[PDB]
């Protein structure tokens, strides 16, 4: 089963056949690609906010236009799928979800309202297809650049009636249904403490200092309790690369930042007529990303090395978290460097998948978003800024769908691509449902 | 060789798997789309600045998002294309192509210059894919909505160096190189009569109203000459109606339309915060459309009809035209009108196609578009507007890419569907140029 080597322009883009992808028929090819074998395991990179936008920029910013990703655009089967959600009230669709029930619906197979994790429109919770690995005894890992209870990890190991219950406090006062006071499962954190996933790597170190309500651990911080409960915590590069062994008496917890980790680039945000007013942007590498701090791909690859050793098989979650962020705050730089950052980390999954033999592979996004890329002379009513690509043009970007500080995300149907057993099930028009019932199917769970 | 019959939601939206367009496995239905035998024709339908957003908006309004389009939706084989253009000058890409660089891409499989039709960056002429079908002795058709002179259709059968060259009198202004009187080919008017395609079918009367400054039909109108060069002329349904065979001997040339053919639906224009202060529109069947103008899935039906009876084969290109015009426009009900019906045309395509056995479909855009699907409650900077969909909801469009009074296409790249033998060569990441070469390759053009 190959994986598209190499796809940029094979020559002079000014001349005839010059900017050609293809070097020759891809039927052979394609029918190498196709498997219904099972699945031994699943990585699943989430690009959040990461739609067809957002990728074609960020590959002409890095790549140049006739350029490649070697991860994200080396997956051989392609598709597009639709991610609405459900007006809570109604029932009806609600054409442009959140990150909480876009995350829900791939995970538990069940549409929900915005502002849900693992809980459908009557508040009912639903296994995710971490429990169900988990419980058939598959390794599992649960791996984001933002804080662990944000919505993309934390839909794997919660189910609370809002994204923003993060711990104890604002859980009391947000989803009194789930407070451990009052009889609940928990807040967001307790609730990923209880899952006890073998590999959790992210940021949120902020939120575990918060102390338990109730409970046998009532008392102690969140910090304390995962100690008390067996956990090995980590909290930088060197400490996570001298863990060995991961599983569930020693399940590995890695907090590498209060917050949402470091951006990879820094740069301006865009600005009313920017590209008219203000010179072309270069991005430049954040001093704060750190050889503290692991990267995505880091993280992927030691995630990668002790899921490994389960004779059963994992699954494993991947998210490049910021590319969202980055995108609400109308910041070119930092979308892009996180669009590149996931592609490194898609890289180790291909390279692993590759040798294996047994992995399916899937690269998507939660929603689209608001990045859009025009015309160099272009005079917009919203936020635009000119940058210096790496084929020594200029290219525009514009946000122009929000008024407020935060840009929205969008609703269109967008890319999703995968690569070994299983993988036709993306291409053509799916659901982001079905990704739910592709991945249980192809682990065989049942 | 499966066309997809349906991905609608299986059921219940609200309830698990509900959502799910999958009824199971879809391995075994991906092997069988797969064929590598030659194409005996080539049916491309273009749906211009149709990028995934507009076929979102369009779905989720016309068959609610759990709906499903039985044509556009319906090709099995799925990929993402590039189609950025380059910069006359220095020869880099332009992120944001026009429809006139695009088409050349497809139609000569070689970039260009934004406004080009037919030249390279040097303003050299290279041959188009339906002069190489014809020249091969297949038949070849060109149907559009727009004026027969517009970038699209104009791109198959002219080569000028600025799309502005509609007549004699724009091209002796605006390219001086082609214009007739001064030695060149001619206007795109011009070029098209000496074309001679089976099929012509579109709008664009007006220009044929021009007279020629030089050669044989000196002093007569562009009408007068295609009578005189033997082309039988039709600008009504019946009589299209009754047109019953089209060949070299007696091409076909149908104006149905002075300019552009009429929108199929009317709505209003979006508008500052009109989502927040204007109550939700439902788009209206436009009054002018008529009986006696035919619909495109029309033209498309009686081209196959025509083109069919060619035992070497054709070559048909159809363009859903107005979809990037009223998108350009702000106007949500024109833009979904249009791509309700290219669906249309592209079902009667695939049901030809699936009985036939031997011909490729292909139904792809020229560039991505400005629409954007946002919350409802949305407070953007740009036109946007609440539309009524068929799920009961209201859905919101954006457009917030522009200040002036024309909305700008973006550089998304978009996706690129296709059935039939050959089609393999559509999936994964490739470039509009590949196109050209998988169009050639599957009819065996040498
Ligand atoms: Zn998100
Ligand atoms: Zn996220
Ligand atoms: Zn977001
Ligand atoms: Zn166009
Ligand atoms: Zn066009
Ligand atoms: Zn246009």
């Amino acid at each position: 089963m190959p994986v598209l080597e190499n796809r940029a322009a094979q020559g002079d883009i000014t001349a005839p056949g010059g900017a050609r992808r293809l070097t020759g028929d891809q039927t052979a090819a394609l029918r190498d690609s196709l498997s219904d074998k099972p699945a031994k395991n699943i990585i699943l990179l989430i690009g959040d906010g990461m739609g067809d936008s957002e990728i074609t920029a960020a590959r002409n910013y890095a790549e140049g236009a006739g350029g490649f990703f070697k991860g994200i655009d080396a997956l051989p089967l392609t598709g597009q799928y639709t991610h609405y959600a459900l007006n809570k009230k109604t029932g009806k669709p609600d054409y442009v979800t959140d990150s909480a029930a876009s995350a829900t619906a791939w995970s538990t197979g069940v549409k929900t309202y915005n502002g849900a994790l693992g809980v459908d429109i009557h508040e009912k919770d639903h296994p995710t297809i971490l429990e169900m690995a988990k419980a058939a005894g598959l390794a599992t890992g649960n791996v984001s650049t933002a804080e662990l209870q944000d919505a993309t990890p934390a839909a794997l190991v919660a189910h609370v009636t809002s994204r923003k219950c993060y711990g104890p406090s604002a859980t009391s006062e947000k989803c009194p249904g789930n407070a451990l006071e009052k009889g609940g499962k928990g807040s967001i954190t307790e609730q990923l403490l209880n899952a006890r996933a073998d590999v959790t790597l992210g940021g949120g170190a902020k939120t575990f200092a918060e102390t338990a309500t109730a409970g046998e651990w009532q008392g102690k911080t969140l910090r304390e309790q995962a100690q008390a409960r067996g956990y090995q915590l980590v909290s930088d590069a060197a400490s996570l690369n001298s863990v060995t062994e991961a599983n569930q008496q020693k399940p590995l917890l890695g907090l590498f930042a209060d917050g949402n980790m470091p951006v990879r680039w820094l740069g301006p945000k865009a600005t009313y007529h920017g590209n008219i007013d203000k010179p072309a942007v270069t991005c430049t590498p954040n001093p704060q990303r750190n050889d503290s701090v692991p990267t995505l791909a880091q993280m992927t690859d030691k995630a990668i090395e002790l899921l490994s050793k389960n004779e059963k098989g994992f699954f494993l979650q991947v998210e490049g978290a910021s590319i969202d962020k980055q995108d609400h705050a109308a910041n070119p730089c930092g979308q892009i460097g996180e669009t590149v950052d996931l592609d490194e980390a898609v890289q180790r999954a291909l390279e692993f998948a590759k040798k294996e033999g047994n992995t399916l592979v899937i690269v998507t996004a939660d929603h689209a978003h608001a990045s859009q890329i025009v015309a160099p002379d272009t005079k917009a009513p919203g936020l635009t800024q000119a940058l210096n690509t790496k084929d020594g043009a200029v290219m525009v970007m514009s946000y122009g769908n929000s008024e407020e500080d935060s840009q929205e995300q969008t609703g269109s149907q967008l890319r999703i691509a995968a690569y070994g057993p299983h993988a036709a099930n993306v291409v053509g028009l799916t659901d982001q449902t079905d990704l739910f019932y592709t991945m249980k199917a192809a682990l065989g769970l049942k």
